[PDB]
């Protein structure tokens, strides 16, 4: 089940997190404190999931895509932080907890981010989370700095910034998403399947199609469950396409993430899974 | 000449940057704006000399080392970004011009830091910057991210934070000047010997010494520097040493510096001529 995995997914994930987080000298303790609380959160660990589940999929042991579990999951957790301080969306909490520079200052915040990117790069190539050739791993860290970068994920935040008291069209508004989270989506999926060591051509292009999917699907789904949520107490794809079609959107783009898996066996279930769980 | 080395540092890695902060949409001009500002100050980048220098020292030609000075000339420009911030040392001005945060907003300064970072990576695995083997690559983005994460340049900036208001010993001092400046100079030179595709074991290590006493030798001769100055109008080295000592074991440092560069010929030059010129 899909219950299983993502335990399965967030346990594997957490174990080889923990090593990362070890401060070399008592002079830093505070800052590795720092970054372990921006990640250890009990978070769902969707990114790394995407990784094991993509490596499975093209028969690896999903511990062969522990870089790019824990790499995807620290670039994650950096760009909350940074989200979170006062300059960007000023969150005092984040999943009921106070954020890191509520916990810590805004200094602490802001180098525990800037030292989470790096440390995603060093877990990226660390040997002991990883076997993969050292060209596998070349493309890997390429990936991951695209995704990441200012043409991905740090892209799609400027977009966010820049496009304040916009009125956005359906264009405007899915360019901006699959920037600030879909790139790092597709990261996921194309970093654990490189990590197998059997991806293809045509599989990696399939994967990237099924991301884009999904990382929409989240999008779209998110601002139903917004305005069903407003609708039972009182730019979104509800405004622009209305409700109904906006529903049928979010189901639409679970089926393209469903077909871009047709090329894969019963090894790719979870991916499948994870898309139907989407809009259930 | 050490001023003729500089000018050629400079105008390579100006150029070999250039084409990185071309934004791929009108969306995101205003980030790979922000970015180009925060690099494109006239900065004199003794980094990229640093790299440069250590490849011609083994021989290598200077552009095998684009990718690296481009690496720690970004790594090194983020860090000021974020440095300035408010929640940091607070700066409106740097170099007598208004600091990023100041010319954009705090926002688009956190991210421009963010986004560098990145680009740091994908410069140094970029195809047109180097010509260097996927293994030797390895090495490069595992040494940079090491310098520049929460064990080095990152640990350097909180060991600093964590250190306000406390009386700090020689020991203490050094240790966070390693980190704090010492790492990212190590690696620049580490980087650029690597980038040669020449370098032997025993190379590295002369390499790390003097890295890391002329990361030393600018620390103790700024303190001395500012000691000269108030003089002139009214945790130091001068308050721990004394004014005479510290300008001693600035000579000291040029001089371990000088001597770590031994087994290397006259292609080494430049490298011998910015010792000198640290305490000049
Ligand atoms: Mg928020
Ligand atoms: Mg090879
Ligand atoms: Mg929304
Ligand atoms: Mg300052
Ligand atoms: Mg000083």
């Amino acid at each position: 089940s899909l219950t299983a995995y993502q335990a399965s997914s967030q346990a594997r994930v957490d174990a080889a997190m923990h090593t990362l987080f070890t401060a070399p000298s008592p002079e830093l303790a505070r800052l590795y404190e720092a970054m372990r609380y921006s990640v250890m959160n009990g978070g769902k660990r969707v990114r790394p999931l995407l990784a094991y589940a993509a490596c499975e999929a093209l028969g690896g042991k999903p511990e062969q895509a522990n870089g790019a579990a824990c790499a995807v999951e620290l670039i994650h957790a950096y760009s909350l932080v940074h989200d979170d301080l006062p300059a960007m969306d000023d969150d005092d909490l984040r999943r009921g907890q106070p954020t890191t520079h509520k916990a810590f200052d805004e200094a602490c915040a802001i180098l525990a981010g800037d030292g989470l990117q790096s440390l995603a790069f060093s877990a990226l190539l660390d040997p002991a989370l990883s076997d993969a050739s050292a060209e596998i791993r070349l493309r890997m860290v390429t990936t991951l700095a695209q995704a990441a970068g200012p043409a991905g994920m740090v892209g799609g935040q400027a977009i966010d910034l820049g496009s304040v008291g916009l009125k956005l069209d359906q264009q405007a508004l899915e360019y901006m998403h699959r920037h600030k989270t879909g790139a790092l989506i597709e990261a996921s999926v194309i970093l654990g399947a490189l990590a197998s060591g059997r991806a293809e051509k045509g599989e990696l292009k399939a994967l990237q199609t099924y991301a884009q999917a999904i990382g929409l699907a989240f999008q779209v789904q998110d601002d139903i469950l917004d305005v069903e949520s407003d609708t039972a107490t009182l730019p979104t794809y509800p405004a622009l396409l209305g409700l109904a079609a906006a529903k049928e959107y979010a189901l639409e783009l679970r089926d393209q993430a469903l077909h871009a898996l047709r090329p894969f066996d019963a090894a790719a279930e979870p991916l499948r899974e994870l898309a139907r769980y989407i809009v259930e």
